[PDB]
């Protein structure tokens, strides 16, 4: 039975293949067929090129030596190459060309979730020229997905050597059997063959994954579209910020680019990022998702007023001037979209650009109590039932995972009445003590949740609801502005609390306002819709935060 | 006595003042004298300039109502502004043209050292302009080394109003008589003299700084050129990753840009970089100070293998992928700068450029032992002390405050006998119980890496060095290669085992090499000489690493 699966690189797991250029080169120059093929491999073993596989050699070293067996090549064929012949330019083109194969991947994935080991094998280089960061990249997206990567260069045997094969068997921890083994080099698979490993010679990807899919027995042609990435906490860089003495705040850190904070909602955490998290660092963006104050790693003080906007938004200004970060586009959903508008409009020196999800801007009313607002709307009571300290921390902390099962459901799951929770007498009066696991999460995703809150419970959350009247008085004083700065509004069809309707009359306040609206989706916006999430944040920061 | 000092922004700590360009851009234009400065202040505390210092419109809303006063100043004078009349484009300018006055700071710093409550109090605005980054870094930068930043946008209060002057006493939690206070225009000066503070009109820096000096009774001009500015471990940014399970790396994080990768060497810590983190995050870059593996705040194995160079430099590679970095520019010190080298050798991809302080690149020797090569050189004795396991961890860790003090000492502070350590039984056989302060260090600064070795000792940083066979042999699979990314080698005049000839051969193997050398520079470079290693790298990176 297999469990294992190993994958080349190039025109394999990336295409075009790098390669298959050698051959593009020769009939756009016109130059005879096999040349540069020839001029390529020329010395076998001995050669240059298996060198610079070894590792012996760089990929700036082997260029000069790449050059002079094209002229031997081409002095032999009795040809001459033209003018402007340069190697490098070639390789410059067909390593930007390279781009990871996408079905090929998914493929590899769905294998890794079905409990085989994968790994990519493959004959590459030390790669030293002035934009070797494009390889770099590319590989680095790749190799995270497997359990091992070997390179020649790194390991100083070259395919079809037989000792790789032993090397890569040794590495696996699997017999020769247990292996299936993709390459689109029939001459490198001969020797995985020979030890009695299944294998498959890659042309086209879909033909390649039918065999892979009959050898296996699982589904990888034709499957469900896949969710994005989503982030293992133990394998993330945590980062620690004391923003004053007895405040400090815990962030994820994932990607190089224009900082982007991302600010959760209420009851969560950083990890209500982890779709979005490796998509806008894969994106090109350098992502700090937060514990906001209150949460998981982040310090929980138990006074009611550390929770107004004004010191929470101070603290968010004093976490940029500790990284030393002038600027940031903040993103948040829930309570923190209500703090990333007030961001915008306190400090836009410091906000590169500013997406809330759900939350809509509403301006404060002068002339009317928060409280009594809150009351007009039925479909807030929830808010109401939160006022009186310690109540809803009873019902909430009394089981964690009765809780997050209860709280995190999409749409149509809902188990919970938002109308009457005071009456009711709580959230959880008419809901079950052990709820279905909603086809949102799994069970390892609520147990996260669950562990985070045992440190510090709901009282810091909580108290984020418990400063409307000083909150009011702050937003009061900015009624005479207007958010200038680029600015993105994403509603949610299904939201019952935050409607999309409630953000009608934002391009009042916001006149540039650019929107995003996800149809079918609930309150818990990243995870209930994180592919469309993606694709409506990508487009944004690309478009309006550089 | 005086015991706080409060300086302006505008004319003050910034110049050319942001005021002075409405007079300048008049005599450009040929405008009637005054004209711009009018309209600036039409309306008085009623006028649009008001409501945007006390926080009640921002910049961008603030923009065509200084163009309707223009208009208006204009047609009572019977004069025509000229066609491309831009407000926007002038303060654009204006903004991006000021600067930290550096004397003035200089002086708040010495005040502030001297135990003086330091603050900055400004009538300044919301700024929502598409180049609001300019003045936010300009603000980030300046505010750091003050106790309070009070502006008037966020207290919605302006000077010369009675209330900002109450309101700066409160935040100072000082009587008028106890305060300095300098700004550059007279009106606003008035309310702090009528309170009984003490007062300078700034019109020209030096004066202004005489009588600040005079009035103090503390040198502030004609002063010995000041250290750049240091770390305080509590305000950083610490970071965390799990490299492997038994293997997490620490480090410091602080600015936006590349980034560079700061290496240690032995016996030191991420704080050796105090120096160099704020200066080269001020110049423009993401740095990474480390705590190396064995050290602080990092995991520190007892295996001596878990400290060669291959498994060190994977670690390090590791790092970057959980970082989400393609590239890093690695810098390194002595054990680092040795790391370093081998980071440009076999991950050059990886490595976005790469630089040693002190530690040169010389190639392994295939047909000598590394042991040989080690015992040819006297200088290089006390690594062949550090090869028995447990002798020196005995005497490094018997008192940790002799151990630093007795090792981080000038060139001319050696209390140290290199030559003849095993012969003599030791590092600090014939050195003092209770040696004297250097004129490098502080108290606070030796007590800091005291509680950092109080973690794990000496083992995991003295297995940097017991690795010679390994380390040779991995090495010696680079022997085919050059370095040809972007490379600088600094040596140290008087360090007396790095030497600066060591180094001479190094172009035979990075034939692009850049130098940098620094006089009078014993072992410890980053604390001995700070401003010329940060000159050196800042120069560097701007040139070769973007
Ligand atoms: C119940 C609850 C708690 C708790 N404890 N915190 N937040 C919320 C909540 C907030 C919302 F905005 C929305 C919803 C729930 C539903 C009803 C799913 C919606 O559609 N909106
Ligand atoms: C003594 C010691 C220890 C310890 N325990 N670690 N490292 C060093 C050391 C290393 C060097 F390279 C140089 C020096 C000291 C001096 C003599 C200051 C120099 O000039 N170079």
């Amino acid at each position: 039975t297999l469990r294992a699966a190993v994958f080349d690189l190039d025109g394999v797991l990336a295409l075009p293949a790098v390669f298959g250029v050698l051959g593009r080169t020769e009939e756009a120059l016109a130059l005879p067929r096999g040349l540069l093929n020839d001029a390529f491999q020329k010395g076998g073993p001995e050669g240059a090129t298996t060198r610079l596989m070894k590792g012996e050699i760089t990929l700036s070293q082997w260029i000069p030596l790449m050059e002079e067996n094209c002229r031997k090549c081409s002095e032999t064929a009795k040809v001459c190459l033209p003018k402007n012949f340069s190697i490098k330019e070639i390789f410059d083109k067909a390593i930007s060309a390279r781009k990871i194969n996408r079905p090929m991947l998914q493929a590899a994935l769905m294998l890794r979730k079905k409990g085989f080991t994968t790994a990519i094998l493959t004959n590459t280089w030390l790669d030293d020229r002035a934009e070797r960061d494009g390889l770099a990249q590319l590989m680095c997206e790749l190799k995270m997905h497997f359990d091992f990567l070997i390179e020649s260069c790194q390991v100083g045997m070259v395919k079809p050597e037989p000792q790789i094969y032993k090397f890569l068997l040794d590495t696996l921890k699997a017999s020769p059997s247990e292996v299936v083994f993709l390459d689109d080099i029939g001459a490198n698979l001969k020797p995985a063959r020979d030890l009695g490993m299944v294998t498959i010679l890659v042309q086209d990807t879909d033909t390649a994954l039918k065999e892979l899919e009959k050898v296996t027995g699982i589904q990888l042609l034709n499957t469900p579209a896949p969710l994005p990435t989503s982030c293992n906490p133990s394998d993330m860089s945590h980062g620690y910020v004391t923003v004053k003495p007895r405040v400090r705040l815990h962030f994820v850190e994932l990607g190089s680019g224009p900082a982007v904070c991302l600010c959760h909602g209420f009851p969560e955490s950083w990890y209500s990022w982890r779709y979005q998290i490796p998509a806008l660092a894969q994106a090109g963006y350098r992502v700090l998702a937060m514990d906001m104050k209150g949460y998981g790693e982040s310090s929980a003080p138990p006074e009611i007023e550390e929770y107004c906007m004004e010191v929470l938004c101070k603290e968010m200004v004093t976490f940029l001037d500790k990284l030393g970060l002038s600027q940031a586009v903040f993103i948040g959903h829930d309570w923190g979209g209500m703090l990333v508008w007030y961001m915008a409009l306190f400090y836009p020196e410091r906000v590169r650009a500013v997406a809330s999800l759900n939350t809509p801007f509403i301006p404060a009313n002068p002339n009317m109590s928060p409280l009594e607002s809150i009351k007009a709307n039925p479909v807030f009571d929830y808010q109401l039932y939160f006022q009186e300290p310690g109540v809803a921390e009873a019902e909430l902390e009394q089981n964690l995972s009765r809780t997050f099962k209860s709280l995190f459901r999409a749409s149509d799951e809902s188990v919970l009445s938002m109308h009457k929770v005071c009456e009711a007498g709580g959230l959880f009066v008419n809901s079950p003590e052990e709820p279905s696991l909603s086809r949102m999460v799994t069970e390892e995703e609520i147990q996260f949740y669950v562990q985070q809150f045992k440190k510090s419970g709901f009282r810091g959350p909580l108290n984020w609801y418990r400063n409307m009247e000083r909150n009011w008085k702050w937003a009061c004083k900015s009624l005479g502005r207007k958010i200038l700065i680029p600015a993105l509004m994403v509603t949610a069809e299904k939201d019952f609390v935050l409607v999309p309707q409630m953000s009608q009359h934002m391009e009042d306040w916001i006149p540039h306002l650019k929107r995003g609206h996800i149809e079918d989706c609930g309150h818990w916006t990243q995870m209930d819709k994180p592919t469309e999430v993606n694709q409506i944040l990508i487009k944004w920061l690309d478009s309006d935060a550089r």
